[PDB]
């Protein structure tokens, strides 16, 4: 919505830029006035065939007289036509190349000028305006929207006026050649907006709909994929895949009935288009036949219209593409353009020599820019003597730091000053001031150089002796010299990251060299490890001695020698002193020390849509009859304009025309009821397929185990984006881009079969031609596309150090030296602003060659269509259908190219949708076999049992485990930690295998049992239960799939998990929806719903896996109230953390490092003193 004037925009062009855009966009309407000329010379050709076309047909009486008046008048006329044409082509070469290139010059001279005043303005803003901003999408902005600005100052704006010149051009040479066929192509030009009209309507209403459409399937699919471990233990596999499928299957009614509408209104448009083309043209007609207009000066004005005519829309996307660069261009100068109070670029102030730095604060209130919110420095007083010492202590709100960042003037204060000497601290140069202040902060940074560069960051002029005794001055010389390399080494984010203490020392050392007359020291010892704090705190001591030092921490140690200290208390100044006198007054500062003491041939996917014979035949054999049917169009209207050229006697002329220009319309009802049938099988070839393929993944993705689920790589989201994406792209290979390959090769084939037939080696020439201009316009592309990636490579590297410079900013400005970034952004920047120059003279060539490639191709159409053919007993009426069936006939192979990728686009989502549905698990829910065994009572025996999570296969959980419970008796389940406790209910359900050892039920082991059958005697209950979209009747009887659960018997199962004072109580009761889609409720509700699926089931074994986690008050007393009375009729294991309520089980069992521990009964284990007795000690006494 903001945007820029248009004068400040080009502010950075003058002299030569603003000739360059000058001269650029003159030859650029030179250049748009050459194409409505190029068809007006067109018409002039017609008459000098018409004039002997009319002539050679009214003799019929002599025959070599004809080969006399009319070769001459061809031979004088065709040579005049041809010696202009050879002219237009040598000025778009000439005025195309001078477009792209003087604009391109412009812009990369200006964006080297924006760029780099840009990044100066980022470095020259006080740090109140970075605490403000984000400095992520400040470099962002720096990269990002300096292009948009070159988008738009570029060669863009040389083809806004070239197009704009064809469109005045066109419809000039429109209304003085003719005002009236203009005003008739006007009248249907509303028809053809409104009929694209439709098309925005349509689209974007019902590309809603699909997106709310499968949005509905998508929804099923998430909250399965969500829940999986739920239907994994509940076996609901079959039927969360027949909702899915019941969802497929109404998505797919709506994507055959967007099928039909859609290729409906597309035929319907495209015919709408072409009869209004046709009337204009045969009004064309109804005007020749009156004398009226010449059969050639139709032509010249129906084309020059129309050329301008879609002009407009050509030039559109350049409007956006300036507009978009105004308004980018608004934030940048707006950065540029803002002048700070603070500077530190600027050259103003004193410079006091013989600075003895006598330091004081006055009445300093001061608040950071998070302003009104909060004050944290209400009044101040603090003086420091010359050569002492002062250390600031504080208990919190660290207005200790805040006097380092007023000393360096990062900020100015509210009211008071700050005096260095007895000037105030603004009148004296900013940067000489930083230069007279070093400054070692908590957090120090290196800069991406060496050592001795990042030495160099202190003071650009220095040698390895001034870095050697800096180092070594700071005792920081002995560990980088055992470093190898030297001071040649690196340091940076990226590559040999160093200790703590050891970075400090090299700040130390750089602040070092900087020889400042004041010191700041801010928590430079706080964070940092004990044994490196002394050799960074001998440094300090030794740092100081000849300067003046505030120094700020939380290192009480530090503090004694300092020769004066103060503390804080809600920003006012409370104590100070020497550490004997803070002590004898008892105060804050007494009160802290005591407290601190593939892209490959994938065929199958088409044998699965192989499933359809036909509509596939039904559409290709209708393809290619549109195929064949397009230039049968371009035949007529070679004959519409070559009976009336080749004429003679005019009688017959006009009942011609009315002829053809009938069959020209039979042809296009022909074309849209075959344009309706290969849109409308294609589509519904590619929507039942998409069902096929979502099933049949969707199936296969139910049939992995958890160990698959599991995989950090298949989250519930990436499952749901895999399943739509890959389902819809392979929809699009299949669909339009086949039928429409299908059509055009048709159509070129059909083309090129009736133009080679007539015209002999016309058509041989053509095919000489076309394949060059366009393997020509290809390799433009190819360059455009390698002079891309080559600036995106070279730019990175300059907004790489540009990254680093703001993103550090804090310390350089600390440290000053901001003209070296600049300097190395500007040394970066220089080598893509020689690469841009280049690339204007690139851009210019390759495109004034393929505009010259075609206009020199226009040349040889007609020196060889007339002159050696026309010279024989030949026919114009050929020459211009072999023009518009070949030229038409290829553009249609235009449209293979731009299909391309969405093949590659597909296939490489096919690639992934082929393997997961034959990926296999190991534990297949599928397989039919198994024992099924018929003896009821459960006994559970793990044995040996050692596993490892396949995610994770570092910490094991489980290591030679070793259980039994007998039938009807409550397994209590205790443990230090983690899903040691939890892995056994995982194992029981097979959710895995074990590594080693095994686990039997009934004395059979459940690796050689029926994966379902087991599962289907278990009554899994976890900590979340999840309920999903349904009657809760139905989240109940899905506790028993294979059989419809009877009322009555969920009714039983509610009854027996207390849960119904709530079914009763809802007013639609059993029949009310839960799931936060259609009614929220708490979790006791919910986990008394999981209990009553899970004994819906009537299972021999509970497993209760923490049931009470997340409850309270009454909510646990009524839940757990609940599970007491499931159990103790069937197996139980109950892993829950209340031991309070596992004192009545009969064998509580505690894990210890996936080995069985302790275990007996709970007086038994109260009896033994050890992990179970302080289990139950700890959370009893707390
Ligand atoms: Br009659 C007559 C035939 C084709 C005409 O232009 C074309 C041409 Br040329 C090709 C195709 Br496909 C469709 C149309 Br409409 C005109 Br205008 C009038």
């Amino acid at each position: 919505k903001p945007a820029v004037s248009v004068l400040t925009m080009f502010r950075y062009a003058g002299w030569l830029d603003r000739l360059y855009m000058l001269v650029g966009t003159l030859a650029a309407i030179i250049h748009g006035v050459a194409l409505p000329l190029m068809m007006l010379i067109f018409g002039d050709m017609t008459d000098s065939f018409a004039s002997v076309g009319q002539v050679s047909k009214q003799s019929t009486q002599m025959s070599e007289a004809d080969k006399r008046a009319m070769f001459a008048k061809l031979e004088e006329e065709m040579t005049t036509y041809a010696y202009y044409y050879t002219g237009i082509g040598a000025g778009v070469l000439i005025v195309a190349y001078i477009q792209v290139s003087f604009w391109c010059l412009a812009a990369g001279r200006q964006i080297h000028k924006i760029r780099q005043k840009f990044f100066h303005a980022i470095m020259n803003q006080e740090i109140g305006w970075f605490d403000v901003h984000d400095v992520g999408e400040l470099n962002t902005r720096l990269t990002d929207d300096v292009s948009k600005i070159n988008e738009g100052i570029g060669d863009k704006i040389g083809m806004f006026f070239q197009a704009m010149a064809t469109f005045f051009g066109g419809f000039i040479i429109g209304f003085t050649r003719g005002w009236k066929l203009t005003l008739v192509i006007l009248a249907i030009s509303p028809v053809l907006g409104l009929s694209a009209g439709i098309w925005a309507k349509i689209l974007s209403s019902f590309t809603d709909k699909e997106l709310h459409a499968y949005a509905k399937a998508g929804a099923v699919a998430e909250e399965v994929l969500a829940a999986i471990r739920t239907v994994i233990a509940f076996g609901g596999q079959k039927k969360e895949l027949e909702r899915y499928n019941n969802n497929l299957e109404e998505a797919k009614r709506l994507g055959i009935k967007k099928a039909i509408t859609a290729n409906i209104s597309m035929g319907a448009a495209f015919l709408l288009i072409y009869a209004s083309y046709a009337l204009a043209f045969w009004y064309g007609t109804s005007l020749v036949i009156s004398k009226e207009y010449s059969i050639g000066q139709v032509l010249t004005v129906f084309f020059s219209v129309l050329i301008g005519a879609f002009s407009v829309g050509q030039a559109s996307p350049n409007i956006e593409a300036f507009a978009n660069a105004r308004g980018a261009a608004y934030e940048v100068f707006k950065i540029i353009d803002n002048k700070p109070s603070i500077d530190s670029f600027s050259k103003s102030g004193h410079k006091p020599d013989n600075i003895q730095g006598n330091l004081e604060f006055k009445n300093i209130h001061f608040s950071y820019p998070s302003r009104k919110e909060v004050q944290i420095l209400k009044g101040l007083n603090l003086k420091v003597k010359s050569g002492q010492t002062v250390a600031l202590v504080g208990n919190s709100g660290c207005g200790k730091s805040t006097t380092v960042q007023l000393m360096q003037r990062l900020y100015d204060p509210l009211d008071g000053m700050v005096s260095i000497d007895g000037q105030d601290i603004r009148t004296i140069n900013v940067r000489y001031l930083r230069e007279i202040i070093g400054v070692v902060s908590q957090e120090p940074v290196l800069f991406a150089t060496t050592i001795a560069e990042n030495i160099r960051y202190g003071r650009e002029d220095v040698t390895m002796d001034e870095i050697e005794k800096a180092v070594k001055e700071a005792n920081a010389y002995d560990f980088i010299m055992k470093l190898p390399h030297q001071f040649d080494t690196l340091v940076g984010e990226r590559g040999a990251q160093l200790s703590g203490g050891q970075k400090q020392r090299i700040a130390i050392a750089r602040a070092l060299v900087r020889n400042p007359k004041i010191l700041l020291l801010d928590e430079a010892t706080s964070a940092l490890d004990t044994e490196s704090e002394a050799v960074v705190q001998a440094a300090l001591d030794k740092a100081r001695e000849g300067r003046t030092t505030i120094v700020i921490a939380h290192r009480l140690s530090t503090v004694r020698n300092a020769d004066v200290i103060a503390g804080f208390d809600g920003g006012v100044i409370v104590e100070q002193g020497n550490h004997d006198e803070l002590m004898r007054e008892k105060g804050i500062y007494f009160k802290l020390v005591m407290t601190q003491t593939p892209p490959a041939s994938f065929w199958r996917i088409l044998k699965l849509n192989s499933t359809e014979w036909p509509y596939f035949v039904v559409g290709i054999f209708c393809a290619i009859i549109n195929g064949g049917l397009q230039p049968a169009f371009s035949v007529i209207f070679s004959k519409v304009v070559g009976v009336f050229t080749n004429g003679g006697p005019p009688e017959t002329q006009r009942q011609n025309s009315n002829l053809f220009s009938l069959l020209f319309l039979i042809l296009g009802i022909i074309s849209f009821i075959t344009f309706f049938l290969q849109g409308f099988t294609f589509g519904k070839a590619g929507e039942i397929l998409t069902k096929r393929l979502r099933y049949m993944v969707f199936k296969s993705m139910l049939r992995q185990d958890v160990s698959w689920f599991d995989d950090p790589k298949n989250t519930t989201g990436a499952l749901t984006t895999r399943l739509a994406n890959d389902a819809a792209q392979v929809k699009g290979a299949t669909g339009s881009r086949l039928a429409v390959i299908f059509q055009n090769i048709a159509n070129l084939g059909t083309g090129i079969i009736i133009s080679l037939i007539y015209g002999w080696q016309l058509t041989l020439l053509l095919l000489a031609i076309v394949p060059i201009i366009a393997i020509a316009g290809v390799v433009e592309m190819k360059m455009l596309s390698g002079q891309a990636l080559k600036d995106k490579k070279e730019l990175e590297g300059s907004g790489k150090i540009a990254t680093e410079a703001i993103e550090n900013f804090r310390t350089v400005v600390s440290l000053t030296r901001e003209q070296k970034f600049e300097t190395m952004y500007a040394q970066s920047l220089q080598i893509p602003y020689r690469n841009a120059m280049k690339k204007a003279h690139v851009f210019g060539i390759t495109f004034s060659f393929t505009q010259a490639m075609m206009y020199f191709s226009y040349a040889a159409a007609f020196r060889f269509g007339a002159y050696l053919v026309t010279q024989q007993l030949m026919t114009f009426e050929n020459v211009l259908l072999v023009f518009s069936a070949i030229v038409a006939g290829a553009m249609a192979v235009g449209q293979v190219s731009s299909f391309a990728p969405d093949y590659a686009k597909a296939t490489v989502s096919a690639s992934h949708i082929i393997r997961i549905i034959e990926k296999t698990p190991e534990i297949d829910s599928y397989s039919t076999q198994g024992l099924k065994p018929n003896m009821l009572e459960g006994n559970v025996q793990f044995s040996g049992v050692v596993f490892n999570y396949p995610t994770r296969p570092s910490i094991p959980v489980l290591q030679g485990l070793s259980l039994e419970v007998k039938k009807g008796q409550t397994l209590a389940l205790v443990g230090s930690s983690g899903c040691g406790k939890s892995t056994v209910v995982q194992l029981l359900e097979r959710f895995y295998d074990p590594m080693a050892g095994s686990v039997f039920l009934d004395g059979k082991e459940i690796k050689q049992l029926n994966v379902q059958w087991l599962r289907a005697q278990l009554g899994i209950v976890s900590q979340e239960p999840i309920l999903f979209d349904c009657s809760i009747a139905e989240n109940i009887a899905y506790g028993d799939n294979s059989r419809v659960v009877s009322y009555e018997e969920i009714v039983r199962a509610a009854k027996e998990a207390n849960i119904h004072q709530f079914i009763d109580s809802l007013p639609d009761k059993y029949n009310t929806r839960v799931g936060d889609k259609g009614t929220q409720l708490s979790g006791g509700q919910k986990q008394r719903i999981a209990i009553a699926r899970a004994l819906v089931r009537q299972p021999h074994i509970l497993l209760l896996d923490e049931a009470t986690s997340a409850l309270d008050t009454e909510s646990e007393k009524v839940v757990q109230e609940a599970l007491d009375k499931a159990r103790e009729g069937r197996t139980c294991i109950v892993i829950a953390h209340r031991l309070s309520t596992i004192q009545n089980a009969d064998l509580i069992v505690v894990i210890q490092n996936g080995k069985v521990k302790e275990h007996g009964t709970h007086q038994q284990l109260l009896a033994q003193k050890g992990i179970y007795f302080s289990m139950v000690s700890v959370q009893a006494g707390a």
